[PDB]
């Protein structure tokens, strides 16, 4: 069957290929976008299957020198297909054939670059531990890629069962830990610390005594409903010779509350009334009471509440923002796993606000350092109490906190209301993400959208495969044609790189657009312009012609004008002799030296 | 005043509140029903709100809202300005902008129509106040032309709940779903709170979930990782080692017993686990006791199993296998249900529930029963609420205790046929994204739930559930306005391809966009120094016939005619073989300084 199936897949594993035809070979750290999903014993995991394949969930997982030699094969069957019709059109596929050679000169010297790595530059075993290790550690070449980083940062926390076996030693954010269980003799228990954020947290939030913390959150119309109703009596009534009055005042004071609450979210609200029916009617006694029937004089203020609102207010209003994870539904802080569980969201709050600060330089502090001091320790965590029982919101309660002590913490200046709205942001989807985690010892988090050495690529957060082997080869191995594609990936846009490859696809699409052009230029009976644009050569120069085949070959060929095409060809001048002759091998059924290009097909 | 300068500011813009104007430039009119996407905010007292703006404007938000009437009115000012500033430019270009100009052109013909219509709605056809009572005298009423179209639709329906504190100012009158509900507080002298019958499907979940002797229902959620440790567990006993003599043995029957409860659970979720193995870590290393215990050193004789368990998973399992699906509704945070307005809560949700479920048998054409008057019956109602009781003491995912009742039951319900688990989860899925988006409502009475991506009356625009103008304007006509021109648009809206209508014009967009590439083309063409082909672009058409000239502007005329190649390009258009003359003609005016009547179109510019 004379088909040519291009095998070149538009994706591979650890495999970015930039819009020069540069390929980027992605190093990976650990699973995730932003933040890392692997820590304590599993950092090494992605490593592991990197340098030699594993089995996830008993679908195997190869290497990458196993995935590259496999690419390699397919770039190599797709060059030797295009080569097969260069004896019937010298120029078939010229752009798309030096392209994937480019690719193919490029892979071949990043398996010969960890292939070496392995053999010649592990003898301190720091690949290989990987696989032998109990439980594996980070290479060190990647241990320093970490620490110079400046967009990504490992954030160090203390759950009450602490492990051990933590894997990111130059972390932001740290604070001190209790004893892990695997540091005592029978390694059933953690021997807990009285000292620091982690305790004070715990034993505020759920105290020895074993008191609970009620969380008393309530919805947006129940918060402005009973504050409103604290300055209001059981006994009150809208009655009397002054209940228009009365009516009034409660009308402004429940503007005035729900406005309040409104703007801190959303200031179009500023402007938000309740002395009026959408249809313009006034929201007064005889309205309410005698014609929409729904209250009366005995009514509690509370019911004149719920009507005024009711008549008042679009359902759009009530829509919650997402939930602050510090409120998951619960009624109460009631056990010391719920103390602990708060007690993590507090400390990876103020991880998160540590690394929002240090990745737009405004401070290299650790701000656990501070935190785990007195009185801050105790302070943090009884605001942070008060807090939940207020049924107030979180995140402010911690970034006054931080305002109230900027200098201390490194900051020339206070967080403005947008920088901490960002980090709740950040901490809300970053902390979402990882919430079931089997343990919350550790996260290394990356921000892609910055200037650095770290990456975002296919679910894999990265690093680049030269920055790694330039530093464990101590430059004792230059990298010859590759020696500027570790500067290129950083001219780039984003450090957050396609799952795919678009230069690859493109070649694809390529063929694929010439083929619309012909079938149209042809319906169009406009035989000149074909003539032009088979003719017309692409940036490098190569002519559109090179990107026949079989289908568009038969289609001009025997097409209805072919007479009227082949005139146009004999009388042009402009074509250059060697086209001239070239195009009517490959159009013209007379030409003595005429052949068929094969079909081409591949996957979408 | 005379800061003018000669360029054409387009008005039209791309987007305007009720009007969707098709691929084939027909312009449609959407009535709104309430507010939503595929469920309405808007229900009770409120369910009029989008017609009160309609029909008459309204402020929210202390943010006026105007009338269809007057944001057509401008549109249509706007139509007349561009229309007259094409108009202008005729006297340098015959044809400039003839595209443009004709569906301008169009769109205002069928706008005024429109326009006309209210109007006459107005004036002529509310004899018995039905659109007019909206502005008026009590909570309004939808009016008699939408709800026929709602009792018609076979894509759109409301569905009707019992809350403890029922409404009695429901709106919706056609129910698929419905079931018994309290006397509201408002059908008592004092206004103040319900009378509760004490029967149906409300009053057996609220009593059951919640009951009069005040017993708190626990709530006992686990993650998938807890459940699976607590039930391997379940089999086991505080007691249990693994050792000694037989420690081998031992471990090997816990890793079977994790490994067959870890995948019977995940597979139910997705069956590419059914491989999944505890057996070997990452690396290939066996999962052993010598390995846990002499070299890791995480484990040993005296450990209990559910540390034994912790440790296999933490070497075996991937973080991925542990992140949990979207909650349901069902389970959001509480350890328990333990006041009358937590089990009103969860009643409601499960009300819910059987509503989608019933919605999406009448949608997909399985069945006409209303699911309501079947749960309302005892034992119906009491053994529903007992299961769903125990389901959340077991920490079990409620929705299937809902299908398998469904499912016993199919016959009874309507149904040929069980519902598949494909269909379930569906269902899930609906009745999860709905129910998350009306859960803050101030009344849980009823529902008006749409699915814009089936076929029938009922459509999705602009964040508004709505219905064709011109269906709700023929009903309420009775049919004795004739439509005129619009008398085939409702078909043809239905002709198209989803109910799901774009929020704005692409047709009205391309119109500049098509300008924008012209652009494009002739800057191309000059800077590869082609001649012959910019005069074939020039002189080429679009499919109406056109030649694309007529979209030259100040900037593209200027670019051509004090271009290197002029000289070169005038050559071309006389040796002239191809083109007529009276385009030979045109663009040597336009395009030629020494032509007589040479003279400057205007700029050209709009907003993106
Ligand atoms: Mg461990
Ligand atoms: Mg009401």
């Amino acid at each position: 069957v004379d088909v040519i199936k291009f095998k070149e897949p538009e994706r591979c594993d650890y495999l970015y290929v930039d819009e020069n035809n540069k390929v980027h070979i992605l190093l990976p750290i650990v699973g995730g976008d932003e933040i890392g999903l692997d820590n304590t014993c599993q950092t090494a995991v992605e490593l592991i299957t990197f340098f030699y394949g594993s089995a996830h969930s008993g679908v195997t997982k190869y290497s990458a020198e196993h995935q590259l030699s496999e690419y390699k094969r397919q770039l190599e069957e797709d060059i030797k297909a295009i080569n097969s019709q260069k004896k019937i059109s010298p120029h078939a596929y010229d752009d798309l054939l030096k392209e994937k050679i480019e690719r193919l000169q490029q892979i071949e010297k990043y398996i010969e670059l960890i292939q070496v790595l392995k053999k010649q530059y592990d003898e301190q075993n720091d690949i290989r531990q990987l696989r032998t290790g109990g439980i594996p550690q980070l290479p060190s070449g990647v241990k320093e890629i970490i620490k110079s980083s400046e967009n990504a940062f490992a954030v160090r926390l203390s759950p009450y069962d602490n492990d051990k076996f933590t894997r990111f030693d130059d972390p932001l954010f740290n604070v001190k830990r209790n004893i892990s269980k695997y540091d005592t003799p029978s390694r059933q228990a953690p021997i807990p610390i009285y000292e620091g954020l982690g305790y004070r947290l715990r034993s505020t939030l759920f105290p020895e005594d074993k008191t609970p913390t009620p969380i008393n959150k309530k919805s947006l119309r129940d918060k402005v409903k009973s504050t409103v109703l604290s300055h209001y009596k059981d006994e009150d009534r809208i009655d009397g010779e002054k209940k228009d009055e009365k009516l009034n005042e409660l009308i402004t004071n429940l503007q005035n509350e729900l406005v309040k609450e409104l703007v801190k979210s959303d200031p179009q609200y500023s402007k938000l009334s309740l002395s009026k029916d959408p249809r313009g009617k006034e929201i007064n006694y005889d309205y309410l009471v005698n014609s929409l029937m729904l209250v009366d004089n005995d009514s509690e203020i509370g019911d004149w509440i719920d009507t005024i609102l009711d008549a008042t207010v679009d359902s759009t209003v009530w829509v919650a923002q997402a939930s602050s994870p510090f409120y998951d539904g619960a009624k109460e802080i009631s056990s010391d796993r719920d103390a602990d569980k708060i007690s993590i969201r507090v400390q990876y709050l103020l991880a998160e606000a540590n690394i929002y600060c240090k990745t737009n330089k405004l401070s290299d502090a650790n701000f656990g350092e501070f935190f785990d001091k007195e009185p801050h320790a105790t302070e943090i965590a009884k605001r942070v109490k008060e807090g939940f029982t207020q049924g107030a919101d979180i995140e402010p309660i911690i970034y006054d906190y931080i305002n109230s002590n900027h200098a201390e913490l490194g900051l020339k200046s206070p967080l403005t209301g947008k920088q901490q709205q960002e980090i709740t942001d950040k901490f809300t989807k970053h902390y979402n993400t990882i919430k079931e985690s089997p343990h919350f010892d550790e996260f290394f988090v990356a921000d892609p959208d910055k200037k650095g050495n770290i990456f975002s690529h296919q679910g894999r957060i990265s690093c680049h495969f030269l920055d790694f082997f330039t530093r464990q080869t101590k430059g004792k191995h230059p990298l010859g044609d590759l020696a500027s594609h570790q500067e290129a990936l950083q001219e780039g846009t984003s450090n957050r790189l396609h799952h795919k490859n678009e230069v690859v696809a493109q070649g694809y699409e390529k063929l694929d657009q010439f083929k619309k052009e012909v079938v149209k230029l042809l319906a169009e009976n406009k035989p000149k312009e074909l003539l032009d644009y088979l003719v017309a050569t692409s940036p490098t120069g190569v002519p559109n012609y090179s990107m026949l085949s079989k289908e568009t070959q038969n289609y001009i060929a025997y097409n209805r004008n072919w007479p009227a095409i082949q005139k146009e060809l004999e009388k042009a001048t402009s074509i250059p002799e060697s086209q001239k002759q070239d195009l009517s091998r490959l159009l013209s059924r007379d030409n003595l030296q005429h052949d068929n290009l094969s079909a081409i097909t591949w996957s979408k």
